[PDB]
């Protein structure tokens, strides 16, 4: 159970739908969806110790992280929040996150790894939720 490698995607399922029930406007979803801003995800797993860049053509940023002990992120539409991440098995993490300011969806994110070495993300903000799958490089 090694999550690190460079992860490119292969499979996105109801991303712009999530967006669009977030309030997100049409021009933002479109490029949110357009092939110049897949995700690449490298990561760098050390027991529970976490480095994740996640880079496309016109973005990149960096989250550092250990399962267990509170950080810093942004929701999937952009507000800053407190995050907590914990392992539901050897091979699935989750989080849950907190806004800093005011109210909203309540929003976690998941990750996890198959037998054939597929890498799984789910998103979920209230009763939605996307999925991306990525494979190494």
């Amino acid at each position: 159970p090694n999550f690190s490698g460079n992860w490119k995607i292969i499979r996105s399922e109801n991303f712009e739908e999530l967006l669009k029930v977030l309030g997100v406007n049409v021009m933002l979803r479109k490029i949110a969806v357009a092939a110049a801003s897949k995700p690449a995800v490298e990561i760098k797993q050390e027991g529970d110790t976490f480095y994740i860049k996640t880079s496309t053509t016109v973005r990149t940023t960096e989250i550092n992280f250990k399962v267990g002990e509170e950080f810093e992120e942004q929701t999937v539409d952009g507000r800053p929040c407190k995050s907590l991440v914990k392992w539901e098995s050897e091979n699935k993490m989750v989080c849950e996150q907190k806004l800093l300011k005011g109210e909203g969806p309540k929003t976690s994110w998941t990750l996890e790894l198959t037998n054939d070495g597929e890498l799984i993300e789910t998103m979920t903000a209230d009763d939605v939720v996307c999925t991306k799958v990525f494979v190494r490089e």
